[PDB]
């Protein structure tokens, strides 16, 4: 096909864990779907303690934005990499065919840009990150990467073949971070990336993190950015981890049906607490709340989640229902 | 509906690796089951070195015992903190549905008691464990933890729909513990809980566990208290873990349908060699013994089980099939 | 039945990740199938850096041959020890059912050889692998692991029933290794395999892998030894791992249908990015080739493939797709 012959439509990205508009169901035939990103190299706060990195990211967020297109969809992204940055980077999308998920085809040096375009032939949620020959994980795990959802075209469906229809969609973006540390244990510190290098690979090889957060920073999706929700709505989360396993759970809920692994042609795993996302993997979890009040939504390795930094909170309005959950007698001394 | 309509009946817990009695297809409607937990902090010693560690017990078990309940049964759980308890204690049941999975509303001190109750909408086995905000990982990595089974009113399916029948079940409760080490790694030790946290916390920012266990301590399912089984009885294993990834095994068998993620309105995975549970998960493997002799049954990162504690033996009474196993020409020098 | 009554036939095996000539649908009745393996203990070099270990194998190699039989064929294993190596052995295949695999039935000391036979009940992929009693996480992560596949009689197929025939199929096993470190986090080296053991377990007991290869070696699978495809082949990737999780991605490419934990009763997996294979597992991924050029397949903790080794390439021959992806801008400054 004459792809010139096809709609375009552009996207203005959104700042995780917001999504920008779309629809579920394909209201066109297939399109060119543009989308442009802008790489910012910039210094990120992570947490509580002030802990501040040189974050490498896709328009200035970490994860980079969620994209959203429909299978046969085209997906035209221009890249562009600014003279305010350092570094060589690119993009291998998982979506992709051909390549190195077009890692292959976008290599910008700071002050160049790039336009790729490839075809969606797959539907699922799926991660993008930069791969930058020979320093791939440095990249990644400097907070380079985000996520695609394909959509079929005619929307989700459960395990029998029945609509499946959110009303709400976040992305949560899970980033492990591995700041160099000293034989005191303490965070040792960097002048320029070429400097850093070595202890960064040194650090990375340790396969422990030193942090594990959401939306780039410990506590990122709570307090006055808390997740939000009321009883009786759909919720859809889209969760990434790009380099590394995660286990999400919702903690006072469920997973009422969860694509673990992402991908919408299978039928989705029901009444999930906890679902195994590996890493180099997008899911989506879909539920729908019962109950209002806190949760909290985490990497069940409680640890990850409690004291690493993989932890957010949803905030949920409506009425309580004391036939699912009651307290019979307070906690009292008798 | 008017719960104070409905049936009660109580159960007294028994210790894992056994299971209170039960019954598979449901035999009344729906009830209100009644169970009573008293929580027990207490030296355990934990490996055959002797090291000995400040547990926090549901019932005085680690793992805390296994409760069985129908789907759209009520559980109404009767939580006891002793005042001869130092610590904070709560639980927060995968299974149900709002406020932090119970934790928020059973807070107790020592010396307090609560009682909640809550609907079990979904069928599976689900962790619990006590989850006190701010020291959440140091409770449930201290033990206290284990698990519940929802049945499905008409007991457990096939991938075809037709019935499973277990004869015999077990509960395996996976412990990772993280004893601080020094710079000579040694274990350290402490005279108060409150001098342990920091480097409790500490170690458990390691990500490595120094003992997995199964039934709370090194060799604790093995000897006089192997598991036990005859030549074709079907087994059903339920093992949870309730902070990490573990990937169960039986040497010598198989899961003959296995629920990784335990929840039971999915189809089963059949003829795993290994399957993986994630952390903050419980699953569910049937087995039908078809060779008598000793197994075991691991956590399949050898080194886990082997050297650091997640191995249990079974020992299967009955007559060996030549033509499913034989030694054809036994070892020699030839 | 008499065994004896059955054809036999017998297989020299070929070094991973070729795999020895066979049939997906059986052209015969059940047959015993014969496999004879050589233990060899050997120095192997591992990495770029020299780093030499003393390597425990079957036939020479890291991994072990791959063994292809059909369900309900016997396999029987004649397993020689010579008298040139200096360690006892023996071997579990996960496939088998009794005597812990055979590992109860296997053990030869130098000087020895053992036959063992089994009835192949279960079609999937399996790992087998060395277990001696009180030393078993050693001699795997010494390299002594493999795989069988046992083939549905009728061969693979998809979730809709339909046939999946393969082109050509590829054996990657993945190794992790615990080489010793000192305080400095330089490797340390040994004499003897008992003057090894204690510092080998003790670098087992971090759980922190030092390399973690396909087929030996860091770039074992690359340059002249690349994997091969045409565009339009398909293809069968058959990936182990005996002791450690790993997650397989094919980088610009996808797992059209996968087998996760390997067990072809079960309905593939569709449109995988990346798919968890739990350690003491194996699985399958069928994918056809789309686009030419080179692709690198990985474990996608990116950390474990570009600087711990487990990544190789496949080199793909073909017309190149621009429906599919192309560039439409290429890197320029503007
Ligand atoms: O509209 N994306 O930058
Ligand atoms: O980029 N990670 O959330
Ligand atoms: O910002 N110049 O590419
Ligand atoms: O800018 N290099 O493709
Ligand atoms: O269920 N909260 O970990
Ligand atoms: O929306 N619930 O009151
Ligand atoms: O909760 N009233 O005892
Ligand atoms: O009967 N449970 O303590
Ligand atoms: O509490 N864990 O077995
Ligand atoms: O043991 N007094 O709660
Ligand atoms: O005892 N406090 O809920
Ligand atoms: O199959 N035993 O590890
Ligand atoms: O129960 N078997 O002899
Ligand atoms: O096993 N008899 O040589
Ligand atoms: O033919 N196998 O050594
Ligand atoms: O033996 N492992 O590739
Ligand atoms: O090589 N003698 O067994
Ligand atoms: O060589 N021992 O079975
Ligand atoms: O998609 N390469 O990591
Ligand atoms: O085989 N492709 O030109
Ligand atoms: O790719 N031509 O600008
Ligand atoms: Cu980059
Ligand atoms: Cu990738
Ligand atoms: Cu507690
Ligand atoms: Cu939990
Ligand atoms: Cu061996
Ligand atoms: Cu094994």
């Amino acid at each position: 096909v004459d792809i010139s012959t096809l709609p375009r439509v552009k996207v203005d990205l959104v700042k995780p864990p917001f999504v920008h508009a779309h629809d579920q169901v394909a209201k066109t035939g297939p399109r060119v779907v543009e989308f442009t990103m802008t790489i910012e190299e910039k210094k990120l706060v992570i947490d509580r303690e002030g802990t501040e990195i040189h974050a490498m990211t896709f328009n200035g967020s970490v994860p980079g934005p969620l994209m959203v297109v429909h299978e046969n969809d085209y997906v035209e992204l221009r890249l562009i990499n600014p003279d305010t940055n350092t570094l060589l980077h690119n993009i291998d999308f998982h979506a992709a065919t051909g390549a190195l998920g077009g890692g292959a085809l976008t290599q910008v040096n700071p002050g160049e840009e790039t336009t790729l375009r490839f075809k969606a032939t797959k539907p699922g949620v799926f991660v993008y990150h930069c791969a930058p020959e020979g320093m791939v994980p440095w990249h990644v795990t400097s907070g380079m990467n985000g996520a695609i959802m394909v959509l079929p075209r005619d929307g989700l469906k459960d395990e029998k073949g029945q609509p499946l229809t959110y009303d709400k969609i976040y992305y949560v973006g899970e980033q492990d971070f591995y700041v160099p540390k000293d034989e005191a244990g303490n965070y040792k510190k960097y002048e320029t990336p070429g400097e850093a290098y070595e202890d960064a690979v040194k650090a990375m090889r340790t396969l422990t993190p030193t942090h594990i957060v959401f939306n780039g920073a410990v506590g990122a999706l709570t307090g006055d950015h808390a997740l939000t929700a009321a009883v009786g709505e759909r919720v859809l989360v889209v969760h990434s981890q790009a380099n590394r396993d995660t286990r999400p759970h919702l903690i006072g809920g469920h997973g009422d049906y969860v694509w673990a692994t992402g991908k919408f042609r299978n039928p989705p795993d029901l009444d999930q607490e906890t679902w195994l996302i590996p890493g180099g993997t997008a899911g989506a979890a879909f539920y729908t709340f019962r109950q209002p009040g806190v949760y909290a939504y985490v990497n069940h390795n409680l640890i990850e989640a409690f004291e690493l930094g993989a932890a957010g909170h949803f905030k949920v309005t409506g009425e309580w229902n004391d036939d699912l959950m009651t307290s019979v007698v307070k906690p009292a001394s008798m």
